[PDB]
């Protein structure tokens, strides 16, 4: 049958015409859990970068949809919430950026991770680009596996804010992130802070502080990938309001109980792989933070995005979001 609507009443209640127009870069993360980042209490400092970024909001009670990146992706985007979600269908429903799309917000998908997930196959060709290869990445000579890397993807968006000038604009940046199982790879050498660092492939056979090691070294490098697009958003805040959101797909296990890595079922993977980092910022109060501790799923992303733009829906109106 044709595609599914959720969000035929959709409706943009200011526009870019009539008040500054909106930039948002939304970073689509990786196999971070959120028991790994200092401000929800861990006792190392994996985010140093972000925490000195001034209106920086974390949020320390967020839990993932599931536990791997085909399932979660989908949901993430998704109008249904986790409990009715079917990774099965999830490509035949109208999702939040088809909604935006259709309302004039320029929707750009950049990916160095693996692909949308489904999540961009309606849109036109030219808003999806696979950012794993030197083809379209400027950034994957800096490592002796000419791995691409996440702030690849920064390079250029320059011209795509050129040829949307005055329109609404979010931005996916699908990173790499933390994926495994060869967690020494994800990170240039300058975030190799903490030793010993397990190298290999097969996690089973790490010892268990260098496999954290390694762990926490790609978390540097994912802060500094953040901060850096927090960077960019700043050389546009004369023209736009921006905005940068964090979300992680799922967790990591890391050898609790004998389990690594992710992908177990909902009704039986650890807490390790369902509680995911969040982060909000934004360069003034148009946009405002819910509160840090506020209980919330991979079901606040739909109505956060929207309601960065304006957007409503009765779809998710009573829905809890990342913002006000
Ligand atoms: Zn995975
Ligand atoms: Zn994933």
């Amino acid at each position: 049958g044709p595609t599914i609507y959720h969000a035929k009443d959709a409706v943009q209640t200011t526009k870019p015409s009539e008040r500054k127009p909106r930039l948002v870069v939304f970073v689509v993360g990786e196999t971070a859990r959120a028991d790994h980042v200092q401000f929800n209490g861990y006792g190392r400092e994996t985010f140093p970068q972000l925490a000195k970024v001034d209106g920086l909001a974390n949020f320390s009670q967020v839990t993932s949809c599931g536990t791997s990146t085909a399932y979660s992706v989908p949901c993430m985007f998704s109008y249904l919430g986790q409990d009715d979600y079917d990774v099965d269908t999830a490509k035949y429903q109208e999702n939040v950026l088809d909604t935006l799309d259709r309302l004039g917000v320029g929707i750009l998908w950049r990916d160095n991770n693996s692909d949308s997930k489904g999540v961009m196959d309606k849109l036109p060709a030219t808003q999806y680009f696979d950012y794993k290869s030197a083809t379209n990445n400027t950034i994957c000579n800096t490592n002796p596996y000419n791995e691409c890397r996440d702030v690849g993807m920064l390079v250029g968006l320059d011209d795509y804010v050129s040829a949307n000038n005055g329109k609404d604009m979010l931005i996916m940046l699908h990173q790499m992130g933390n994926h495994g199982p060869a967690y020494f790879k994800r990170y240039d050498e300058q975030f190799a802070k903490f030793t010993p660092v397990c190298e290999g492939n097969e996690l089973a056979k790490c010892e268990h502080q260098s496999l954290i090691n390694a762990y926490d070294n790609a978390l540097l490098a994912t802060d500094d990938f953040i901060a850096k697009s927090i960077d960019w958003l700043k050389t546009h805040e004369a023209n736009y309001d921006v905005a940068m959101l964090y979300v992680s797909d799922h967790g990591e296990s890391l050898g609790e109980n004998g389990v690594y890595l992710h992908g177990m079922p909902n009704a039986f993977a650890p807490k390790e792989q369902r509680a995911v980092p969040a982060f909000f910022w934004s360069n003034n109060t148009t946009f405002k933070p819910t509160a840090s501790d506020t209980v919330l799923t991979h079901d606040a992303i739909t109505p956060t995005l929207l309601k960065l733009f304006d957007v409503t829906a009765g779809k998710v109106k009573d829905r809890a979001a990342f913002i006000q």
